[PDB]
Parts: C-alpha cells; sequence; structure tokens
C-alpha cells in the first residue's frame, strides 16, 4: 500500500517537529529532520528469503506488518544501545562495525536474533499461527523472548501490563550487581501496551501521547489496525510521523564479511504522517533506558506528566505492587458515556 500512498512535504509551519525525543524547526532544521528519519532502521515486507521452518512462507507480504513494526522499534533500541541516539546514517560514509551487527540481527535468515523467521516461530508459542494477526502486545512479548539469546546487546525487556510500571520490578530485571559507591544495569527496553479508546483514541490521551515522543528515552509507538501497522517515530501539530512497512523488497543476500548493502533499510521518501485522530486505539509505547540514571530521569519525566490540563496519564508509575494474585492479561479503559 505504501507504493500508491500520497506523500506531501507539507511543512512549513511554526509547530515543532518532534522525532524520538528531539525537537526540530521545519524552517531551519529541515535537513536534520530528514536525516534523523532516514537514519532509523526501516523494515518492510521482504520476498525470497529462506522458507520459514523449511516449508512455510518465503515472503511476509500481507501478514508480517506488525512484525516489521516490532522489528523497527526494537532496532531503534539496539541503535541507541550500540550506536547512540546521536548516530546518523549517511551515504558515502563508513558506518561503525556495530551498525552492521545491529542490522545483521534483523536480516531475513533464521540465524539472525530478530529475523522475521525467529519472530514468526516464537509467535507460535504465543498462540499465533504464522500468518495470524499480531497486536502490539504479542509482538512485544515475542521480542522479550528473542532478546534472551542476544548476549551481545544483553538487554532487559520489560512489558508493563495493567497500565502500571513497577520500579522495583525494573530494578529486579536490570540490576546485574549491587551498585557501587560492562555493566551494572542491563540496558532497558520498556514496552507499555495500551488501549486508548473504543474504536478511536480518547482525546484526553492526546497530550499525554505527544509527550511520550518528547522524552530523551522515547522509542516511539507501534500501532495498528489489522494489516496497516505503523511505527510512529514522532509528531508535528495534530499529526504523528511514522515509518511504514507496506512495500515488498527483495531479501538482501546474507553477510559474507562485515559489509551489508543497506540502502533498502533506510526510508528516503517523504516521511509519512497521519492525524492522531485516525490512530487505532491499540498501541504499545516504548522507552529505552541505557543506564539506571536514564531510568531515574524517565521516572521523573513521567511524574511531571501527572499534571497540567492533560495529561491525563495513560499509565502509572509505582515503587512496588502487592503481587499475590493479579494479571496480565490486563489492559484498561477508561470509557466515558456513551463509549
Amino acid at each position: 500500500t505504501l507504493r500508491f500512498a500520497e506523500f506531501e512535504d507539507f511543512p512549513e509551519t511554526s509547530e515543532p517537529v518532534w522525532i524520538l525525543g528531539r525537537k526540530y524547526s521545519i524552517f531551519t532544521e529541515k535537513d536534520e529532520i530528514l536525516s534523523d528519519v532516514a537514519s532509523r532502521l526501516w523494515f518492510t515486507y521482504r520476498k525470497n528469503f529462506p522458507a520459514i521452518g523449511g516449508t512455510g512462507p518465503t515472503s511476509d507480504t500481507g501478514w508480517g506488518c506488525m512484525l516489521r513494526c516490532g522489528q523497527m522499534i526494537f532496532a531503534q533500541a539496539l541503535v541507541c544501545r550500540h550506536l547512540g541516539r546521536d548516530w546518523r546514517w549517511t551515504q558515502r560514509k563508513r558506518q561503525p562495525d556495530s551498525y552492521f551487527s545491529v542490522l545483521n540481527a534483523f536480516i531475513d535468515r533464521k540465524d539472525s536474533y530478530y529475523s522475521i523467521h525467529q519472530i514468526a516461530q516464537m509467535g507460535v508459542g504465543e498462540g499465533k499461527s504464522i500468518g495470524q494477526w499480531y497486536g502490539p502486545n504479542t509482538v512485544a512479548q515475542v521480542l522479550k523472548k528473542l532478546a534472551v539469546f542476544d548476549t551481545w546487546s544483553s538487554l532487559a525487556v520489560h512489558i508493563a501490563m495493567d497500565n502500571t510500571v513497577v520500579m522495583e520490578e525494573i530494578r529486579r530485571l536490570c540490576r546485574t550487581s549491587v551498585p557501587c559507591a560492562p555493566s551494572p544495569w542491563r540496558p532497558l527496553v520498556l514496552l507499555i501496551p495500551l488501549r486508548l479508546g473504543l474504536t478511536d483514541i480518547n482525546e484526553a490521551y492526546v497530550e499525554t501521547l505527544k509527550h511520550c515522543f518528547m522524552m530523551p528515552q522515547s522509542l516511539g509507538v507501534i500501532g495498528g489496525k489489522p494489516n496497516s501497522a505503523h511505527y510512529f517515530i514522532g509528531y508535528v501539530g495534530e499529526e504523528l510521523i511514522y515509518l511504514d512497512p507496506h512495500t515488498t523488497q527483495p531479501a538482501v543476500e546474507p553477510t559474507d564479511g562485515c559489509f551489508i548493502p543497506d540502502e533498502s533499510f533506510h526510508c528516503q521518501h517523504p516521511p509519512c504522517r497521519m492525524s492522531i485522530a485516525e490512530l487505532d486505539p491499540s498501541i504499545a509505547v516504548g522507552f529505552f533506558c541505557k543506564t539506571e540514571d536514564d531510568f531515574n530521569d524517565w521516572c521523573q519525566q513521567v511524574k511531571k506528566l501527572s499534571l497540567l490540563g492533560g495529561a491525563l496519564p495513560m499509565f502509572e508509575l509505582v515503587e512496588q505492587q502487592p503481587s499475590h494474585l493479579a494479571c496480565p492479561d490486563v489492559l484498561n479503559l477508561s470509557l466515558d458515556s456513551s463509549d
């Protein structure tokens, strides 16, 4: 569907452009905006990769789109983990060796940690047949189990259910050792599944949703919408900015040596935008906290959200929870009359 989408440049207004925790002016920082979007690892449908499980699909066209959005949000976490948020991709420059290793982790082969092969197979353990629809929560759960194998990145993945982030649980997950007076904290990928409305996002949530893209830790949001999943990376005005997986590219021939031809993993078309009002209410918001200090900063930023006209918080932060019978499976809404 991306192939026949309409693309607009459609700046040039005073409204700040926010991409993954960084603020830009369309008037003066247009190139920096476009560089930042193009630098993100983009994952689309692929064809002619090795058959999944020997006998299954050789392409994910028409079924893989939430899996691709899951790949993009997790790739961005790996980019921050290994390369840093300041890293940018440029043609005609040599990228760090860690860049090709991150990219290597998503190529369409069973020996890559987060290949479509590994995601689809792991999804079976989640009750989902190869070809079935994944919501944000199932894709998040799959990425957690997949990351266990990735000793290179050594990430902690926490999926915060019940609209609650429990700080003691995060420390339990991330602390590798008792803290002194790499490393002592497993870099954290925090994913928070949410349901923000009945068929539409409740507009009380809108300002809280925007601020989620405004944190240094922001990984963006994955969301959809059967067969129309997007990776939202930011916003301008009343529109989200997103990366879209809906185009089928030839699989890239796996890596003999360090170098991988990487042009097709970088979105160079005008960035997609849609009204926040068009957004399906089932989402997962991500944050990356590389050190405990980042996590503490993120916690402070969440507390400051509990004020102003709206927020209107979509999740709560608590030090500890009386956990002797609870859930998942639980998401919460939060419906007015007559929703």
